[PDB]
């Protein structure tokens, strides 16, 4: 099928937040692309909003380039450069075990991606391994951030007025990586994207989280059980046996005030100092490169 005169639509290759992913080719450029399709008439249309966020994010390191946006037949279409597997696919491919060097190489880039989105007045709100993809070819060392479907402006683009403190909010994101504030129903802000990343890094270290795979009757009761398990698990217990930096990272995120600008530099330097004490080289040789 033809997409915006220039793109050739192929078979389905993946599943996305509110629209499936298809293989494509930019016929004029001779380059493969990923095409996200969303039904023109749906009770919850979100592709168009997401496109605007990606467009605002353009030029940022690890921000996927959007080649085209439009409407074709029964669908709203978004065309992105082709990327590699997500950190979840790579984690499963690596038998759910990442070396400390891989976790630290990933932590460095992931903190930067989040800082970039924040510099562009947005909070991601769904920080999880599935939303970070590795690039391909010459970009194979680069971690990309995707899925702006739950992203929200946290401050006014010009005035920098932070959004007001709100309570009794709905769990926006994934329960496994949600911050304690989110479980409490507090409006998400910059600190919450970073706390989620802290749980993602501990998840890479452990293979799973202590509140993962809890037995429950309803999805709301599962969230209550996860909340309870997260609030009953001290950071030192969660991080036992791993370098103290992971715990320091999580304690710092939990200490942040609602409208505080996080010290991203300090957080990257925490892991960089550990990376150097370990004698590792920033050579971008991840565990999967040794397979
Ligand atoms: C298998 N692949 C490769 C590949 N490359 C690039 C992005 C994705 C991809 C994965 N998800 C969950 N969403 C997207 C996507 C997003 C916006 C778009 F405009 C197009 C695609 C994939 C993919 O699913």
């Amino acid at each position: 099928l033809r997409v915006g005169n220039r793109y050739r639509l192929g078979r389905k290759i993946g599943s996305g937040s509110f629209g499936d992913i298809y293989l494509g080719t930019d016929i004029a450029a001779g380059e493969e692309v990923a095409i996200k399709l969303e039904c023109v008439k749906t009770k919850h249309p979100q592709l168009h909003i997401e496109s605007k966020i990606y467009k605002m994010m353009q030029g940022g390191v690890g921000i996927p380039t959007i080649r085209w946006c439009g409407a074709e037949g029964d669908y709203n279409v978004m065309v992105m450069e082709l990327l590699g597997p997500s950190l979840e696919d790579l984690f499963n491919f690596c038998s759910r075990k990442f070396s400390l060097k891989t976790v630290l190489l990933l932590a460095d880039q992931m903190i930067s991606r989040i800082e970039y989105i924040h510099s562009k007045n947005f909070i991601h709100r769904d920080v999880k391994p599935d939303n970070f993809l590795m690039g391909l070819g010459k970009k194979g060392n680069l971690v990309y951030i995707i899925d702006f479907g739950l992203a929200k402006k946290y401050r006014d683009a010009r005035t920098h007025q932070h959004i007001p403190y709100r309570e009794n909010k709905n769990l926006t994101g994934t329960a496994r990586y949600a911050s304690i504030n989110t479980h409490l129903g507090i409006e998400q802000s910059r600190r919450d994207d970073l706390e989620s990343l802290g749980y993602v890094l501990m998840y890479f270290n452990l293979g799973s989280l202590p509140w993962q795979g809890l037995k429950a009757a309803t999805k709301r009761q599962k969230y209550e059980r996860i909340s309870e398990k997260k609030m009953s698990t001290p950071i030192e217990v969660l991080c036992k046996g791993y370098p103290s930096e992971f715990a320091t990272y999580l304690n710092f995120c939990r200490s942040l005030r609602f409208d505080d600008k996080p010290d991203y530099s300090y957080l990257r330097q925490l892991f960089r100092n550990l990376f150097h004490r370990q004698g590792f080289s920033y050579d971008y040789v991840f565990d999967w490169n040794m397979l």
